[PDB]
């Protein structure tokens, strides 16, 4: 069989949303199959999003508390809050890891980013490894989340064709790269395609049984899908410590599109 | 003489941001401008949206971030806080955002001033949508008038955000942010302020900051703005909203929305 252990990182402030039932079908389908499934519902657990002095368990290791230094020492001596650690140990937990938000501002909801402000640690999601002449940190396809797996799942209100690639809101795939890329990639995981729902302010029963069908059929397919195919950093895609693409490489292109193989 | 409204995020006092941020302050106000701040860690600002900051029961069947706050903004229940920022933007000419790049986005904290803030009402839900126009928003809206800006610190290098630098061109990266938060609800967009390698700022570095700081804020009114394209104007296709085929012929992607 192989029963997987997925973790969900949930930001919906209402249990009865689209997204709060979107959530409890993904939970359900997934413990229905036979993998082990846990929950970081935020707004249940009154997670806190501003990352502080508070959270590194120690006075400032230099003449002032700095967000980067402040970490590299509370993560290294094992000091960060309670909450932050609980974060840590589900993420090496998980196989999968998945993040489920409405689209708010073209980003994540407040909450969820703090989240990311705070379990990502100096040691833990950046921070780690060497800087040398082929290798500038473990980032961009290694790190700690390496042979694990994330997707997004982001319901947004805007039409489809409004994210298509001439779509005023920018395509759904580059507005998602600072996520993507520079969030999940970034510390080693495998990034799934996202799901992503449009029009989502006006589900209906119909619409709603769609959206259903389109998430059990991601579930179902997790460890089959065909990741993203970023490039990594620092296997010779990259000159270093430039961190730019070889010129032979997409030549004459530049932006976005370049980093995918 | 002008209104600057600065919002700010970095736990920090005595942090790069912290002297930065002193700097800009003393440098307005000794210009004659007036300024007003907005120190979202000295506020202990609340930054998840949810249902305390409506004022009132559901709506409907139960609460929705949308539809409660086109109540809320409509009948005058929302929260004092963001009241109060609500009434700073309405205050303020040119509004400027001030914050450490964290993974490639505002600190949450910023970011969840943006969602309770932002109302139904206010910066989105505006307006006529039809065949012909979709929203007041994109170079149209109720900060229209307003001239906005970033100053953001970042410690990746400027060559890792370039064109074709790992992280992604730093215009692009901040997308989201300059076109889908700052010129959505009307905002002129100026260029951002943009430091980069700033873990290692020493005071050779410091000064180089300060001088192009003092630099943007002595050209607030005159700097051209980011020629980002208004949605209901001609470009564009309504309700697709697709740009209209002769304009970036052959092209798609985040440039096609600059002209
Ligand atoms: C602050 C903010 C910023 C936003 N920014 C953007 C943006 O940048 N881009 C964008 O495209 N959109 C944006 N939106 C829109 C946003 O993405 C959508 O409101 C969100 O995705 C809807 O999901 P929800 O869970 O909140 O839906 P809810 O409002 O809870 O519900 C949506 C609908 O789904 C129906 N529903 C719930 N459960 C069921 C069911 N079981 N069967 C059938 N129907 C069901 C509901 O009755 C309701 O009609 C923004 C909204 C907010 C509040
Ligand atoms: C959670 C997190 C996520 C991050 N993600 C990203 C990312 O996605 N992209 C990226 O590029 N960067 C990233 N960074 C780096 C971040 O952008 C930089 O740490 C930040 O810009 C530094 O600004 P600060 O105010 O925190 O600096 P501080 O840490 O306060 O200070 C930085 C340096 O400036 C010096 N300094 C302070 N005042 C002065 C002065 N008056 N004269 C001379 N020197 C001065 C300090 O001594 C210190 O060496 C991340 C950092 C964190 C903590
Ligand atoms: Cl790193
Ligand atoms: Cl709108
Ligand atoms: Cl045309």
């Amino acid at each position: 069989f192989q029963s997987m252990k997925v973790l969900l990182i949930y930001a919906h402030p209402e249990p009865r949303s689209l997204n709060g039932a979107l959530k409890n079908f993904a939970i359900r389908h997934l413990q229905q199959a036979g993998h082990e499934v846990q929950v970081s519902d935020l707004y249940a657990m009154r997670w806190k999003a501003g990352y502080d002095a508070d959270d590194s368990g120690a006075p400032p290791v230099g003449e002032f508390w700095r967000p980067t230094l402040d970490s590299k020492q509370a993560f290294a001596q094992g000091t960060q809050s309670a909450d932050i650690v609980a974060e840590q140990e589900k993420l090496l937990w998980a196989d999968t890891v998945i993040f489920q938000f409405p689209l708010w501002w073209f980003s994540m909801p407040a909450i969820m980013k703090g989240w990311i402000d705070r379990v990502y640690a100096w040691g833990f999601a950046y921070g780690v490894g060497e800087h040398s002449d082929r290798h500038w940190g473990d980032r961009y396809g290694e790190g700690t989340f390496v042979g694990k797996r994330a997707m997004l799942i982001v319901t947004a209100g805007g039409w489809a064709e409004h994210y298509s690639p001439r779509g005023i809101n920018g395509p759904i795939d580059d507005i998602l790269f600072p996520i993507q890329h520079g969030m999940l990639f970034y510390p080693g995981f495998e990034v799934l395609p996202p799901l992503v729902f449009y029009r989502t302010d006006k589900t209906d029963a119909g619409q709603f049984a769609d959206q259903c069908a389109a998430l059990a059929e991601r579930l179902d397919t997790l460890w089959q899908t065909e990741p993203i195919p970023f490039r990594r950093q620092n296997h010779g895609d990259y000159l270093i410590p430039s961190l730019t693409l070889r010129p032979e490489l997409a030549p004459g292109q530049s932006g976005l599109a370049v980093h995918l193989a």
